[PDB]
């Protein structure tokens, strides 16, 4: 009763898998009661499908009642791509492509709304870093620009083409990380500045669509779920909070964003990541004894 | 659902029952936990007196249509440490007739007795006797006021709860926008009380994390003629969302923090402010046109 | 007293001489300096020509009364990085007939090879085609186009130039409030490029200091009817210090960064803006009375 | 000719000795030409005074000509105390303070304007923290209070004082540590909730002063110059810049500050800290391989 998000539509744009935090949220906000549909990359929208009516994903749709989250619609969705005009002929063209269709956020707003009406949840679970790997002195242009497109721009384009159909008290909620506003060394190719645009993309757009639509805009900064596993370890040894990160916490954490809960947040920048935000110091330096 | 069954929450600084301590207790009792209450003690035979009577039972209800009850209501006035702190003039001034062991150790001890470990502990505490006089303007005695009472408080109250805290538990205390950023009118040093209290947040957090292995989290909330008047009147002109904001409003960003939704959240400032905090300028301004 | 002799300053973005690029370069001169210039190919010819003709000598005096001489005027286009990345229609594009080598790491080459090694590097530059459009109408094309001139550009010009830097030198960039903070109309997703901006400028920061032993900071500038007109007047009407905003001022606070004066400093943004954005509401509020 | 401060007057409240961020600043004031008088706690005032006029100081008063740094007066100066009815007896009484009187805060102003005439520069060196030694847990009422007292509110005194004797154009500067937005075990007391406190003043004052005096007001948060043993190294191998914090690189970024190359600059926090603030991870952890 305190979030009975029954009466509610979410689309979570994001799950490929049952890995990440797209997946955690559906599964949170189905189990506050609401339909949840999902925008999943077409090149992996058949072995998701697949997947699913498998049996396989059960343990993982699993919810508290010993009952399963099921989906109002599992859509093709491309989030570099706003409208068909945007897509190039070889990827129209390409083998991992053809058989699905109108896979382009605009198109996809359209198919969300003659499917379901109206939305009230907006999630985007979506980040893409062609140089990761690479520091920013060893960054190209392209690799730059795709990290923001696919990251940062993803979610101004979404809201762009779900604003229009999202009820009023409506809300949306991104991810980020630390690396936005403090250097984190191996975060990678434009990933961190991206992730900066998509801040103050969050809170630009709380303004713009709170405006317009009356709907609330968030971000959630995650803690980390090679240079992830040390990644890990260095919060686990650091934060406020010795303990894992798990996906709960942020599925948790985005359920009340998005809950009638929130009805006076937006414009956000919400830490879930056991505390290390907080720190100016590591305690496990070399330089400190043990 | 989100589910504080089991648990035991203490809400410092409820005397009216129109300020945030009442909102936040109100929303911790809706999702299941046992609710107690520390009162400023000049104002306890008068509250405790006029819940009794039937009066408050309009502003009880229950969201159900039940009402919220007490496991107790205490004196507390967090000016005092221990008993040791108090002034004679104090013990002896006549407003604090009957009452006894209102110092946040007393109390501590109390609490413990009466119901044992605590799981949530809200700090609704702001006293600044010359708030409404300019910085330039406040004395060392009021600036000393204005820190002795809404910030450490804060670290007292930790201090001495703490220990009584299970693990995985919660405190929030609730910040001001002027903290961060000039608001004119805002003065006595409340202000500066308020940028240590989000500090402490902080600080306490790492600390609190580690020993007691609690979370301490922040809410920075707007308004709830007048000096309020005007600010309520800009926030609703200025802010993203176009609303009035509600106690309801913070009560549940409230229930949140404190929920083990928040498990992995800990030392934030929460802006529930209708996303004000956000905004670089006023479209208000008579340099803008309408 | 402080002394850039010396020293050689590279300064990109300067086409105009009531910019930002101008009052900085004019400032390292005053202080010393060798000043190289570096100006968007489509204005060179006349630039460099409105200089040779005597035109600029009022613009170019000089506080003793001297005038502000350039080691050199380079065609600098910081959309390309590569010769390689020139498309064909502007190797065409008749407006760029005579200039050759205005990509990133040319003009690198050139400056190495004519000058040497620099110490202190520029970054005047910002360009965003949508920028009169709100940001939920503001297209991929124009957001990237934005992120490109007036983020990436920054990353390519540590990257070509952080080789040929001695140690201990310097680069600033200029970003603008809204890339905290949403000011309304500075759209076409300027406010994130600036954003991106801010956090390159941390990232590259740590980079650059430990790969070539040089800092990195930004300087975030208040506004130098129209769309500025109104800034302007809020600003003046609302900073802390009730002044317009000279170029000089932002001048100086360049002057300082990038000198001696300024070697424990790195990462920082400095807001240059009459102390506006310490500011959490408008005196000026049609809510508020005069 | 950059920074010409022949003409103006400071003021540095806070100069026991020569190895201080206080000496350092006055220092670099006198150096840009500038009278300087200088606030001594009364207790040391008389080792102070002897020691200058010893010969002992004359290696660290050494300007760049070889000529030495000279006084317009060395005042007796405790910030703990505003005006004398608020100094208690025993501290009159005190053996470390009878000879010297008219040593609060408010006399200091009176006779620096009889003796002076209006000022131009204020600086605000000091600090104290009787408890910095225990963490917050254990941090006592009285020490917090007193840490707050002569660390964050003996500036708004400085400034009450001072400001009706500061010429227009004039500018004030304080000092800070990271330990006020982000957590660093050690520090220590209720320091870190007191430096908040003065930060949050730095930006209300540069508003108040701004409107009233047009004076700047502004802060740097310095880096390190035992716990600190750990902390020099420490940012030694975790920031930027692979460097040790010399106190010339404070007093440096001081002047510019205070000088009217920062016209536009009020309400900052200046990080001059070899840009350790902008990292969100040490490099040196355990958790991470060297």
């Amino acid at each position: 009763f305190p979030i009975d998000l029954r009466g509610q539509t979410a689309f979570v744009a994001g799950v490929a898998d049952s890995h990440g935090y797209g997946w955690a949220i559906a599964k949170h906000l189905a189990s506050a009661g609401a339909r949840v549909a999902l925008g999943t990359w077409p090149p992996v929208l058949g072995l998701f499908q697949k997947s699913l009516q498998s049996g396989r994903l059960d343990e993982d749709r699993k919810l508290p009642d010993g009952s399963l989250i099921e989906f109002a619609g599992v859509y093709p969705l491309d989030a570099a791509f706003d409208k068909p005009e945007d897509v190039p002929q070889d990827i129209k063209d390409n083998k991992r492509y053809a058989g699905v269709d109108g896979y382009t956020i605009k198109e996809v707003a359209v198919k969300v709304k003659q499917d379901l009406g109206n939305i009230d949840i907006l999630v985007h679970s979506l980040a893409n870093g062609p140089e990761v790997t690479k520091p920013l002195l060893e960054t190209s242009r392209k690799g730059y620009l795709a990290a923001s497109s696919n990251s940062a721009y993803s979610f101004v384009s979404l809201l762009q083409h779900f604003g229009p159909i999202m009820n009023e008290g409506g809300s949306a909620v991104t991810l980020s990380y630390l690396a936005a506003e403090r250097v984190v060394p191996g975060y990678g190719g434009g990933m961190s500045s991206a992730k900066a645009a998509l801040e103050s993309d969050t809170r630009t757009l709380a303004w713009e669509a709170g405006q317009k639509y009356g709907v609330r805009v968030n971000a959630i900064s995650a803690g980390p779920l090679s240079f992830i596993d040390y990644a890990i370890d260095y919060s686990y040894n650091n934060a406020p909070l010795r303990r894992d990160l798990h996906s709960d916490d942020v599925g948790g954490a985005a359920l009340f964003l998005l809950s009638p809960l929130a009805r006076a947040v937006s414009g956000v920048t919400l830490y879930v990541d056991n505390g290390l935000h907080a720190m100016g110091q590591a305690v496990d330096s070399r330089s400190m004894p043990p």
